[PDB]
This record gives structure tokens, C-alpha cells and sequence, in this order.
């Protein structure tokens, strides 16, 4: 996975996870042969997809990495759908793996336990980067070459 | 600083108050960024946004909508909410234009007070929602074509 | 507010509330100055979508009038559905506005009260007129000229 | 009259006996309105209508899809709903042609067999959804132009 | 005799076994319909899935997925599935190819296991997907143009 191109774009909204999130990701990607990704900052969940749109005409995989808790108003559902709908319709448009590495939880608690932190048992945000990676060297494959 | 970005925003008025305590939040923080005047356009509910916010995303660099709907006794809290959500986030890819959801959806009145910005409110989604918008507007134009 | 043109399209299901709808409707467009709007019936508020899609062709605006109720299976979320998806599509694939204005109750008292009736609460049939004239006469003025 | 109008039929087969008793209901109601010999098609599951539709659109004023899906004991059910939803409602707007939607969505075999038009039901919705098909094409090409 | 189709598998990989056990099914389906040797690609998630069948699309008459989603402690399950029936669903009517829906959804490990078609099984939808598939594919070639 040494010729493949990857982005990364992370929300801000609960800060500490989100950090959790992006480290997974970058010692994944410096493990399989890849140095310096283009990692790019977004405030919320909702401004993904966007970004990602932009990230996909210069890049072979993208990774999305997020973290959404539910509150007391329905507002947790409407957050999570649009994310839903806009990576989906990214990926078909471009051609391109998007990875979904956006977490939602229930409790703070079992965010902090998928995001890899001393303690966790869980890392999603490494998950998602070999996710992208490999589809991406599958694509390469079933196209046009040699 | 955000100087250089043209910003609209588009708030509907069922329920006065709560409206007019959002529009004043999200006008705050464009004044505090450096936009003094942005375009600014009232719509009856928040179902009409996202056919008046695509008018403004063929003009402007970010889009802003507002609105509150809350909960009543038939299903009908459901489906407005769905057509806010699925039009500002199709609107938003095909003009390639952030486009901040700022509309309030919650269970009680008083839910919808606290979180509008007002003397004694929790919290401000209407400054929060304009700050998701300016800074993902920057974004773009640093990842965009420029010399 | 004399110089718009204006399509309503109403469902025929559940016909006694859709005729307290319709005339609603029809009394605030002649208050407005609009004598005589485009009105087309259909039977099914699935068929509202197809319908609206023509009539956006060449009106200004589109008012759309129907009456959902719960029974005693899932069917009634779908039939809500397919309205919500069809009318948000077919308003920004024609720059037009298509005002919501198909009732969605669990009893049928409830649709009645909000129907426009000699003693009921509100009326959505006036409500939903008043959106889609107001918001063409917004899109008028942000539009070119002169 | 009626009877200019080209129909056409696809119905899913997954659960036997209900599926035949929805496309006899759309069959009574098509001879009756002056068309004989509509195009009659059929499908394994409820998730391949759409794509059997989009090709029927290509020269037909009307097509009506037929089906029953029946709550389990997994979420399945939930997401051959969506999919039936999602896919007929872009079919119709892409080819401005009406798809009828009768697929049952129950609960149980009871309720889907009460709602199938047989011998001892309590009403028929194939039947209904070939009606709302005719009469939306019919509706359609009066406001179509013609001479 | 379906000899002369051309087809795609596309599996995820997430739950190792049932994954296994489900691309076994839709092998021999296709080995016992006359196609030897089909175009099997594997990926890690079902997320994944939409974006390779949508490649394979270009070059094959019918593609089947196959995959497994276990709920868990968080909401997560429902937007896992609901990528999976979003994607599949647009892809199917931008190529005008059936896309068989064999991702399983379940509540709990036995229940995926039951409708894998291992040795004790209950029944078999890997099988189940390609036969859908399959029969749709000869049904569309029948419809279409030929002399
Ligand atoms: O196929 C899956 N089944 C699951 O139960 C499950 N749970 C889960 O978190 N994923 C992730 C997978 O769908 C994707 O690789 C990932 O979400 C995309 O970045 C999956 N995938
Ligand atoms: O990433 C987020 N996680 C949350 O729990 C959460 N709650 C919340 O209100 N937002 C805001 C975000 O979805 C948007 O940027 C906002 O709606 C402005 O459009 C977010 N973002
Ligand atoms: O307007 C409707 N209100 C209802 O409560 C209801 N229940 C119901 O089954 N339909 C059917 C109608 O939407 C369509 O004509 C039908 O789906 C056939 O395509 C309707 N229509
Ligand atoms: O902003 C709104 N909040 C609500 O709770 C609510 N309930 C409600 O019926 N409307 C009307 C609004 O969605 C539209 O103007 C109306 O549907 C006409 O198309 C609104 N608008
Ligand atoms: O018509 C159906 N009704 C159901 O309740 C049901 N459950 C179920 O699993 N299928 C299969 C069908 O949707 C597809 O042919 C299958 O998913 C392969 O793509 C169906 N089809
Ligand atoms: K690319
Ligand atoms: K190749
Ligand atoms: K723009
Ligand atoms: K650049
Ligand atoms: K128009
Ligand atoms: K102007
Ligand atoms: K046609
Ligand atoms: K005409
Ligand atoms: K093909």
C-alpha cells in the first residue's frame, strides 16, 4: 500500500476523542508505507461530507472520523442521517472509498471506549483507515492497467 | 478572520421569539468576524428553506439556515424535520457550498428556550451553527485553486 | 401578490377533510387577488410527487393538500415518506416552491381540528397557501431585474 | 373511454398465494377500463421492482408494483421497506411516468391477506393501486400539450 | 441454463466464519446454473460494498453482495444498514443492473449463524441472493433488444 493516496478529515466536536480518533488512523497508515496524509479539520459532524467531495478528485481513499452523543432532544438522529446521506452519495459520485469512522453513542463512556485510549477496548479510527486502504488497492486492481 | 467571505442567512418565524433570538446570535458572530452586513431572508416555515437557501448558494460562500420546530401531539414533528434534513444536505453537494443547519428540534418549549441564545439560556446553536459555516467556507478556499 | 401563478394539487383520500383543505386554500388566494388558481385532483397523496413535477413547469408556485391517518400497520410512516422525498425533490429540481400542506394525524379528530372547520382549532389549508405565495414573492425579488 | 393508456404490471413472488391475489385485483380493474392485455412482469423479491420498473417506464404511461413484506423476528423488515420507497420514488420522477405503490407492509399474514382482495378480505389494494395509476396518467396527459 | 451471464460477488469480511459460509452458498449456486468461474472480490465492511459493486457493474450482468451486521451496545447498527440500503439501491438503477442484497441483520450471533446455511442451518441467503440475481439478469435480457 506504498502508491496509494489518502486523506483524513476529523470533526473538532469533543475534542479529546476526536484526537484519539486521528491517531489510530495516522499510525495505521505510516505502518502500511505511507508518510504524511493530507489531514484536514472540520468543526462538526454535518461539514463532512463537503470537504470530503473536495478531498476526492486529488486522492485514491478518504477517511471521515467523528463522534456523536446522544442528549435530551431528538437532535442526535438528524445529525447522524445526514452524515449517512452525504458520505454515501461522495463515495458513488467520485468513484472513491469513503471510510465512515464517525462514532455514535449512547453515553460519553462508550465513545471513549471505541476511540483506542490507554484503556479502551476498541480503535475505529484504526479500523476505518485499513478499511480505506484495502478497497482502494482493490480498485487498482479491477481497473485498467499493464 | 473570515473578512473575505460572502455569508447568507435564511430564518423562518414560526415561533417569534426563539427565531429572533437565533438570527441575533448568528448576526453576533459574523459582526465579530468582520462581515457587517450579510444577506439576510425571512421564510414562513422550515420547509421552505431549502428551495430559498439554493437561490443563495449560486451567490454567496456559506449559507446559514435557522428555525425551530417542535413536538406536537401528531407524527407531524417526524416529517418536517426529514425534509429539512434531506434538502439542506442535497442542496449543500451540488453547489459544492457549506450550508449550517441551524434549525431547532426538540420535545418541549422550554428545551427550545434554552438552547436559543437568550439572557439565561445553556446555550446558542445560532452562533455555533455560523461558526460551523465561515470556518468550513476557509476550508475550502485553502484546498481550492489560489496562486 | 396579483401577478403570481399558482397550482394547487389535492388528494382525494379521506374527502371530506380534503374539501375543508381545498376551500381554505382557495379563500386566501382570492383575498390575495388570485382569482382563480390551477386546482388538480388526484386519489392518492403518492401520486401528489408526479403531478406537482408538471404543474412546476409553468406556476410560480405549488401548493400541495392531502390527509394521512394511522392504522393498525407500519403502512402510514411509507406513505408519509414517499410525500416528504417527493416533494423536497421536486421543488429544487425546479426552483420552485412546493408548500406542505398534507395533514398527518393518529385520529381522524385530530385532522379534522386542524381541517379549517366551523369550530375547528386552525386551518393548514391557508397556512400552507400563504407559505408558497409569500415565499415566490421572496424568490421574485432576489431573482433578476430590471 | 381509458383505454389509450399503455400499463404495465410487475409483482414480486416471495410469499405465493398473496402476490397472485394483488395482481388479480390489477388485472379486474385494467379489463375493466378498456385495456386487455397489459405488460406482466415478475420478480423474486420486493428489493428488484425498482430496476424491472425503470426498464418498463422506457414505453409505458403507467406501471404498478405489487408485493407483500411481513415483519420477522430480526430488523430486516425495516430495510425492504426502505429500499422499495427509495427506489419507486426516484423511478417516477426520472421518467415523469406514475408508479403505483402496492406492496403490503404488515405485521402479520393476517393483516396482509385482509388487505389482498381474497374471497372473505376486508378490502383490495392492487385493485386501488392499478386505479391511482390510470388515473394519474389520464390526469397527466390533459395537462400535457396536445393539439 | 444461465451459461451465458456474467457475474460479480462482492463480500465483506467482517465476521470471518458466517462470511465464509455465505460465499460458499453463492458459489455453488452459480456452479450448478453453469458458470464455472465468476469475478469474486472480497472487502473489509459492508460500507465498503456499494463503491466495488459499482465498478463491477460495468463489466457483468448481475452482481451479488453478501456481508454480515450484529447489533450492538450503540445506535450504530442502524446506519451501518442504512448506507448499505441507500447505495445498493442508487447503484442498481445508475447501471440498469440488479444488485442482490445478501448483507445479513441481525439481533444476536445465532441468528446470522441460522441464515448462513452452515451444516444446521435453517436456510441459506447467500444462495437465496444469487438465484435473485441471476433470474433478474435473464429476465432483462428477455426485455431488451435482440433480433
Ligand atoms: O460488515 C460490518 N458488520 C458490522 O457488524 C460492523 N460494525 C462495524 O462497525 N462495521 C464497520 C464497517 O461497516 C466499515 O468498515 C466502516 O464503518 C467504514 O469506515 C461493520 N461492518
Ligand atoms: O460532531 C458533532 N457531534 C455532536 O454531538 C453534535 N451536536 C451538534 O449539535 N453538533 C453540531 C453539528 O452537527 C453541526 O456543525 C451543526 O448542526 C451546525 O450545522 C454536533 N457535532
Ligand atoms: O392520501 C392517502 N392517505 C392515506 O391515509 C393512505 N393510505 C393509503 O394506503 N393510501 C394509498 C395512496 O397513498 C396510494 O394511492 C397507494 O400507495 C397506491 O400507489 C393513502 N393515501
Ligand atoms: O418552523 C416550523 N416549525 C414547526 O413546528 C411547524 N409545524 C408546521 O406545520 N410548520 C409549517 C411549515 O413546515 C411549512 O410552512 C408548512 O408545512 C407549509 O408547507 C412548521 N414550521
Ligand atoms: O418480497 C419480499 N418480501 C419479504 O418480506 C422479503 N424478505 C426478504 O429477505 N426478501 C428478499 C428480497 O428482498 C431480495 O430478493 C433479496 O434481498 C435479494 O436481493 C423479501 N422479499
Ligand atoms: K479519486
Ligand atoms: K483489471
Ligand atoms: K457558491
Ligand atoms: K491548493
Ligand atoms: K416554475
Ligand atoms: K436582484
Ligand atoms: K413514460
Ligand atoms: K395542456
Ligand atoms: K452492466
Amino acid at each position: 500500500a506504498s502508491g496509494v493516496r489518502l486523506a483524513i478529515v476529523a470533526s473538532s466536536w469533543h475534542g479529546k476523542i476526536c484526537d484519539a480518533l486521528l491517531d489510530g488512523a495516522r499510525k495505521v497508515a505510516a505502518g502500511c508505507g505511507l508518510d504524511d496524509p493530507t489531514v484536514v479539520r472540520v468543526l462538526g459532524a454535518i461539514e463532512i461530507p463537503v470537504v470530503a467531495q473536495e478531498l476526492a478528485r486529488n486522492h485514491d481513499a478518504v477517511v471521515a472520523l467523528g463522534v456523536v452523543i446522544r442528549g435530551q432532544t431528538p437532535h442526535f438522529d438528524y445529525v447522524c442521517d445526514a452524515v449517512t446521506q452525504g458520505l454515501t452519495r461522495v463515495s458513488l459520485d467520485s468513484s472513491t472509498p469513503i471510510a465512515n469512522g464517525v462514532l455514535t453513542t449512547n453515553t460519553e463512556e462508550q465513545a471513549l471506549d471505541r476511540a483506542g485510549l490507554p484503556t479502551s477496548a476498541e480503535d475505529k479510527g484504526a479500523q476505518a483507515t485499513v478499511a480505506a486502504l484495502a478497497t482502494a488497492l482493490t480498485l487498482r486492481e479491477l481497473r485498467a492497467h499493464s
